[PDB]
């Protein structure tokens, strides 16, 4: 079975086997989580392009980095992008499971830019929690926002 945990911390500072990028399609370098990890594994950008809804695993810079590219709320029904979103995590999941990753610093997909102005943490935390309970992984989860940390650290506890 998966442990889950929660740090309020600068993703790039993980201590974890891997960490997963809130990525967007064509692999850029833009604000949010994406510009923490182009800083810290600069080479891990190199051909990380991937649709809407899949991930991408490279290993660059001594770190394991999976591109994670959650729907943008803008650019989708709320139906559609649930279903994309539920994609991604599992897309992450299935990276960690057959790559043996014992451990991963996870950001909550498709809640800043991607949002589409909505609070969405509920609803990116309950599709990581059903994909990552597929594997048998260390996941911590990693924000920036002390009200957040409480809502993840509260939602981890109920379980
Ligand atoms: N350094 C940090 N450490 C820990 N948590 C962080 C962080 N930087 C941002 N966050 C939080 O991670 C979540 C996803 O944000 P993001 O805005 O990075 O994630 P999405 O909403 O999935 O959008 C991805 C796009 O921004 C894409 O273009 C990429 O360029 C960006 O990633 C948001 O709640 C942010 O508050």
């Amino acid at each position: 079975a998966p442990s889950y945990r929660v740090r309020r911390a600068d993703i790039s500072g993980h201590g974890e086997e891997a960490v997963v990028n809130a990525a967007n399609a064509k692999g850029t370098v833009s604000d949010g989580v994406c510009r923490a990890v182009a800083k810290k594994w600069p080479s891990s950008f190199k051909g990380a392009a991937t649709p809407v809804g899949t991930a991408k695993m490279i290993r660059a810079d001594g770190m394991t980095v999976i591109h994670a590219v959650g729907p943008n709320f803008s650019t989708v029904t709320e139906a559609e992008g649930d279903r994309e979103l539920a994609a991604a995590y599992r897309a992450v999941a299935s990276i960690i499971s057959t790559n043996n990753i014992k451990s991963v610093a996870v950001p909550l997909l498709s809640t800043g830019t991607f949002s589409g102005g909505k609070d969405r943490v509920m609803q990116s935390l309950n599709h990581l929690f059903t994909a990552l309970d597929a594997t048998d992984a260390d996941v911590v989860i990693y924000c920036r926002d002390k009200n957040w940390e409480k809502k993840i650290q509260e939602a981890i506890d109920r379980r």
